[PDB]
Formats: C-alpha cells, structure tokens, sequence
C-alpha cells in the first residue's frame, strides 16, 4: 500500500515483545518499507487461498493471540533480510531487493510451512504438533533460504539436489538463529514443536541420527518417499556442514572446526558461484573445496577442515 512509514509493537508467539515496522494508511499494516522493496505479511484466515489480505490492524499495537505468528513472521522475514545483507552483502532472495511476502493462519491445524515459489506460508500447528511456525526463527530463515537457492544454484527438489537444497536451508536458517543470538543451537524447529515436550526438534544438525536421519553416505535413504529422501539425506550435509563449523571426531574421522562465521562464507560461496541444479553430494564437497581454497587457500587449514568433514560423512 501507499503510505506513512511507522512502527507498531506486538507479542510474538512465545510471547516476546518486538517492535515492528509498518505502514499507515487508514490502517496499519504489516508492510516493512526500511528493508528493500518492503516487507509484506498476509493473513491467509485459515484458508489456503494465496496471499490472503495484506495484514491490517487499527491501533498498531498486536498484542492479539491471533496477532502472534503475523507479528514473528513479520519480525524474522527482517532479521533474515539484515542476516543476508550483514553478513554476505545479499539484498533480499534475489539480491535486487525483492519484495519478501508471507501468509500466516494458513489452513487449519497445519503442521508446517514452506516456501511456494512466490512467499512463506505458515501454517498454526495443530496446537500438539506444533505451534504457529513463523514463531521459530530457524525455520523463518529455513523458508527464505529456499528463496536464496532458487535464485543461485536453483538445486532441484529431488534426490541428491534436494538434500542439499534442504541442508542449504537448515544451514543458513542455523546460522540467522545464531546471528538474532537468541537461544541458539544446531537443532531445527525446536521453538515450535510439540508444546508438550521439552527439548525437542524435527532435525539435529549436530547428530542426524537423534530424529532417524542418517549421518553418513552409507546410509542414505535410497527410496522415492520425501522426494527422494530430501529431509532425511539432508542430515548427511547438515552433519558436515556442523563439522566444518564446530569440529569433532564423527566415525572415527577426525575435523578441526572453524566457526560458524566461515562456514556460512564457504556454503555460501558454494551456493552462488559453484553448485547448479544438479550438483550432487560429491559435486558439493567438490564447490566447497573450491570455496574455501578461493576464501583461504589451497593449503589453508579451512580446506583442511572443509575435507575432513566430507571424509567423515562419506562423502568423496
Ligand atoms: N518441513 C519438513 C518436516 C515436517 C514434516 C511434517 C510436518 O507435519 C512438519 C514438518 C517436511 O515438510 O517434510
Ligand atoms: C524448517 C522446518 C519447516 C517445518 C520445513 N518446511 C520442514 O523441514
Ligand atoms: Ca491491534
Ligand atoms: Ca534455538
Ligand atoms: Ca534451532
Ligand atoms: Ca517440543
Ligand atoms: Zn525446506
């Protein structure tokens, strides 16, 4: 909308108090105009018609339960535009400052979100399962991330591809969650899952194992469910994307970490300039490899770290 930038606040769905960046007229909108072509949130009204209604409120204050995901959806569509343009100089999905769109109130009780080829969409959880899924900042940052893959290496959604694909959003997703510094760790969607059970997740980046996802090449998932496999063979990635970051001795293979700063350097740069639609797991150890001698060197211990790491997975 045509407006009056201004600034609302609101409670997020774990019940944090935010500022939000709006815009006036006659109502106050979830409409960011401090970050590229704007930030714009949706309210789908549990429904599954696609963008719904630009979210619009009278006071500017969303302290509403039925406010919440619309005001961390909101919240952290920004913080993941600041992590991209801070740390890798990337404005917004396309790095020309794409409009960055979201729904929330998507469907009844959907457990999950998603990007579409077009905006994030959050659906609430069933209030067992999960809870709205825009209130995790890893799984926010998650659903962009796929925007960022589709206008890189645009890996397809299958197999191979599509485990990196899903690993390139746990990765970054990790990473904005750790640059927001607010209870970070290697764990995905632990804010929002099972409300009943603490310490939880869907995936562990850490151990891929803890949720039944492999952590080595041996044992991938060869079947045609999940697309190929694409949340489960992820954790083989995930596991040497950690390594890389943290260190550690993963079968009997030892790495020395080098933080998580170089890690998304190196991922990164293997997102933008080497990996394509196609690009295996090997192909990807082969674009990081690559990465880290153009960032560090040849001989550098980066290198050294970043083989390591696919050595121990399996991953040659
Ligand atoms: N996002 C993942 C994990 C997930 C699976 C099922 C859900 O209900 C929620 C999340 C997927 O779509 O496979
Ligand atoms: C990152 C978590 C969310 C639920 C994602 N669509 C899966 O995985
Ligand atoms: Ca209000
Ligand atoms: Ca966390
Ligand atoms: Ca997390
Ligand atoms: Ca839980
Ligand atoms: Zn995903």
């Amino acid at each position: 909308i045509t407006g009056t930038s201004t600034v609302g606040v609101g409670r997020g769905v774990l019940g944090d108090q935010k500022n939000i960046n709006t815009t006036y007229s006659t109502y106050y909108y979830l409409q960011d105009n401090t970050r590229g072509n704007g930030i714009f949130t949706y309210d789908a009204k549990y429904r599954t018609t696609l963008p719904g209604s630009l979210w619009a409120d009278a006071d500017n204050q969303f302290f509403a339960s039925y406010d919440a995901p619309a005001v961390d959806a909101h919240y952290y569509a920004g913080v993941t535009y600041d992590y991209y343009k801070n740390v890798h100089n990337r404005l917004s999905y396309d790095g020309n400052n794409a409009a960055i769109r979201s729904s929330v109130h998507y469907s009844q009780g959907y457990n999950n979100a998603f990007w579409n080829g077009s905006q994030m969409v959050y659906g609430d959880g069933d209030g067992q399962t999960f809870i709205p899924l825009s209130g995790g900042i890893d799984v926010v940052a998650h659903e962009l991330t796929h925007a960022v893959t589709d206008y890189t290496a645009g890996l397809i959604y299958q197999n191979e591809s599509g485990a990196i694909n899903e690993a390139i959003s746990d990765i970054f997703g990790t990473l904005v969650e750790f640059y927001a510094n607010k209870n970070p760790d290697w764990e995905i969607g632990e804010d929002v899952y099972t409300p009943g059970i603490s310490g939880d997740s869907l995936r562990s980046m850490s151990d891929p194992a803890k949720y039944g996802d492999p952590d080595h090449y041996s044992k991938r998932y060869t079947g045609t469910q999940d697309n190929g496999g694409v949340h489960i063979n992820s954790g083989i990635i995930n596991k040497a994307a950690y390594l890389i970051s943290q260190g550690g001795t993963h079968y009997g293979v030892s790495v020395v970490g080098i933080g998580r700063d170089k890690l998304g350097k190196i991922f990164y740069r293997a997102l933008t300039q080497y990996l394509t639609p196609t690009s295996n797991f090997s192909q990807l150890r082969a674009a990081a490899v690559q990465s880290a001698t153009d960032l560090y060197g040849s001989t550098s211990q980066e290198v050294a770290s970043v083989k390591q790491a696919f050595d121990a997975v399996g991953v040659k």
